[PDB]
């Protein structure tokens, strides 16, 4: 599934941003 990738690459970023506020 190609979407699965795009869905990860995108959220893969929110992970780092979450660390900043966390």
């Amino acid at each position: 599934g190609v979407v699965d990738i795009l869905k990860g690459a995108a959220k893969d970023i929110a992970g780092h941003l979450a660390s900043k506020v966390m």
